């Protein structure tokens, strides 16, 4: 049982949960790889058996039978079919619990609060488009925010998966241009090419909303575009720089995540996608000043006039937190929901404590959590922290491609 | 070989320097801990000498050499004999280097091969021990051009005690507990602090005094000597543009001298070996003067720059926070004292991760040690997946000698 210290407050814990992990993560004694990015009925069965076990567990009828009797009928049920159904309880319990697991999740203070949408009964990639758009639309919520998920049906044997070609709901075209640049986001350029030989007619712009790319079992995907009327934006503007707000940068007000495939008592759903409210971080720093994303930074730093031939003049720190500030100002004023690196942190170690009366620890991966600036401004910096994979999970998966 | 990859150019290499690592982390296959602070008789010290001896003569290009096949015989008498050995001196140079290039927690190995060792093992007395660092903290500063250094003294031996220095640092401020629950000084060093005064140390009542030394010979208690004032080269902090800076009366020192670690060299292990290099501005910008646990002036600093302070979304914190990072940068600068900003420092650590991928096919790497307190994205490293492990010869912690 690892112990576990702060080194602000000096304050003691033991993760106990860990003990628990399901699987296992890429470390081992000779070498810590914490950093990369990328870490039969049987073997069904004794997973499905966990997960029920867990899910009576946590309301309190462990050692009941209804607990017996849910458990012999999943036995049937698989010995029967080779998979099973999960009840619209246990598919809400186990899309909370993924979530409440995510140990690069900071904003997990709010695992409890998630509206699950069954789209289960799923036939078409029509039908894909509208569960989506109600979704989007839900979920945007006219700026009010309110983490979604909507899960489509799980894989089967004999029949291709339900995916989502995008890897968010929203994303910018990025668009090659022949000198080797891109225009709009170097990170959607491949499906910014999918899209197109799927026949989207592509636009030109630094933000131009790619169309969807659905894909029901066993057919190739289809091209749908957003109702622009869904597609809530923000304008980004700076509260006292007049200047910031003819750089014309925007971002899209919800973070919906369409690639990641969830699992649930031994079951895959390939195609689950979910969606919360933005850190300011995320946009602010990493998608606007990543070197291999939009790469604003010394554009505004030329524009704030301050000396770039030097970085001892830190000019590249005083430009990110502008550009934060902008982030957050704009957001605010359009009355979007968003938080700041501080009060998500400061939340998150409220979560940390939660969860350790809750189950006696909780998984986390500190370079995840950290924010990319002012990290040890924050209160998770001074926080050691145990990363370990417990199921129901979320994790990455092969592209459709 | 672990698959290692850089996203910001999308570089791929493998690190297959990591399975040469004999000496085991904290993680498993079940839990990463790589975010503790702490990650933690003949034949293994010969087997650890011989790795060693291998080492030194592979560095010269001379390996399987007469001179090389005759130093493992000449170690392996000397270990059935006596049940240790002693390094050639030409040994102790390489070794103290290779130890700093294996240490995975240093952004600066870039500099790992120019480290100008003294060498201290004839050292008998702690009297003796305060004129050979002395002489260091001489060398090392050179009047605000700072030269990396490291001094050791003898090593560990069976039937006698270590030399050791109890200080963390050759310069450290003093630590004074208030009763208030509160602290005058810096609270990192309050400790040392109230042992430097039961050891005899007339104490001062500022924020910024430096502590005196407590040395310890073999078997002896701890000596107190006080460090000559000019020896200690100190820098004011002001800011180029915020001119009521320089009326918090901040300051630090120029020289950074790392001396309780625990210096490992083909199994020989040296407790007491002081070393040096220069300062990265956010270790006194973020972290020294910006912690909450040390002299926690963030909020003073922002009111002052007049900030809404009462609201987090004004970004108050990382706006007071990169003023006093630019306070310190600038005010060394000034003095002209030796000192790097993170994005230097970062870059240069990229172009040791190249070379030594190059000459190694790997370089150990902790990287929440590496990324810079701040704007950690901003640097380089961030996007840099890195492979944390263990090599030998290596610096390494040790119980406080007290
Ligand atoms: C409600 C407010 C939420 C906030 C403020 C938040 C914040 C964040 C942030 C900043 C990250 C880091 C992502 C990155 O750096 O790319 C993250 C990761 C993650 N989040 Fe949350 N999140 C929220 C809701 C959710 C929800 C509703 C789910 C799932 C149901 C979720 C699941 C995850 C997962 C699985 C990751 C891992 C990132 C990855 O592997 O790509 N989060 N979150
Ligand atoms: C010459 C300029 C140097 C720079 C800019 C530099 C930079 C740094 C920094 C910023 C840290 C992290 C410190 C912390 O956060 O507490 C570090 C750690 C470390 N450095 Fe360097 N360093 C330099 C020279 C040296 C030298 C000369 C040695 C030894 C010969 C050395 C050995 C180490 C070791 C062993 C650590 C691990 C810290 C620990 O575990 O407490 N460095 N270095
Ligand atoms: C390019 C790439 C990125 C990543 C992390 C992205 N994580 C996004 C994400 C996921 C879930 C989120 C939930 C909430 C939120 N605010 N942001 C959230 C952002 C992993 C693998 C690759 C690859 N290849
Ligand atoms: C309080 C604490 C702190 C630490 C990290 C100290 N790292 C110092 C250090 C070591 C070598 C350095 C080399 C150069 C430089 N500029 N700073 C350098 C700073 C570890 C354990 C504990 C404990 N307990
Ligand atoms: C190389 C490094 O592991 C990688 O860039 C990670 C580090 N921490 C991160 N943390 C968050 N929140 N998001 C990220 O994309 C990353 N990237
Ligand atoms: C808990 C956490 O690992 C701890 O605060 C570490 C994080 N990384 C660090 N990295 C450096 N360079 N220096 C530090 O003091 C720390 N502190
Ligand atoms: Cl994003
Ligand atoms: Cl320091
Ligand atoms: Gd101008
Ligand atoms: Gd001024
Ligand atoms: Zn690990």
């Amino acid at each position: 049982f690892p112990r576990v210290k702060n080194w602000e407050v000096g304050s003691i814990t033991y993760d106990t949960l860990s003990a628990q992990a399901q699987q296992d993560g890429p470390c081992t004694p000779r070498r810590c790889l914490g950093s990369l990015v990328f870490p039969a009925p049987e073997q069904l069965l004794s997973q499905a058996r966990d997960f029920i076990n867990q899910y009576y567990s946590s309301i309190k009828r462990s050692g009941s039978q209804a607990h017996e009797q849910r458990l012999q009928e999943v036995e049937a049920e698989v010995a029967a079919t080779g998979t099973y159904q999960l009840r619209e309880s246990e598919l809400v319990f186990g899309a909370k619990q993924a979530w409440r697991n995510a140990p690069r999740c900071v904003g997990r203070i709010q695992w409890g609060k998630l509206q699950v949408f069954d789209a289960r009964d799923c036939r078409s990639a029509q039908e894909m488009f509208t569960y989506i758009c109600n979704h989007i639309k839900y979920a945007t919520n006219r700026g009010n925010l309110r983490s979604a998920i909507t899960v489509f049906p799980q894989r089967c044997p004999g029949r291709g998966d339900f995916r989502i070609w995008n890897s968010q709901l929203v994303r910018y075209a990025g668009y090659r241009q022949q000198d080797g640049s891109v225009r709009g986001d170097p990170a959607n350029v491949e499906i910014t090419e999918l899209c197109i030989q799927h026949g989207w007619t592509p636009g030109n712009g630094r933000f131009d909303v790619l169309p969807l790319l659905l894909q029901a079992p066993d057919e190739p995907p289809e091209l749908f575009l957003l109702p622009p009327e869904l597609v809530l934006e923000v304008p980004l503007e700076h509260p006292t720089l007049e200047w910031f707000a003819a750089l014309g940068l925007r971002w899209y007000a919800l973070p919906a995540v369409s690639n990641m495939l969830l699992e649930i008592g031994g079951l895959e759903f390939p195609a689950a996608p979910f969606s919360g409210w933005y850190m300011s971080t995320e946009i602010g720093t990493r998608n606007l000043c990543d070197p291999h994303r939009y790469n604003i930074l010394e554009d505004v730093a030329v524009c704030m006039d301050l000396d770039t031939r030097t970085t001892s003049s830190l000019w590249k720190d005083k430009a990110a937190v502008e550009i934060n500030v902008a982030v957050l100002h704009s957001y605010q004023l359009a009355k979007v929901t968003i938080v700041d690196h501080h009060a998500a942190t400061a939340s998150f170690m409220k979560h940390l404590e939660n969860e350790q009366k809750a189950r006696g620890g909780c998984p986390a991966d500190w370079a995840w959590i950290v924010p990319p600036i002012s990290g040890s401004l924050t209160p998770v910096f001074h926080q050691e922290m145990v990363n370990y994979f417990l199921s129901p999970a979320f994790r990455y998966q092969p592209d459709p491609w």
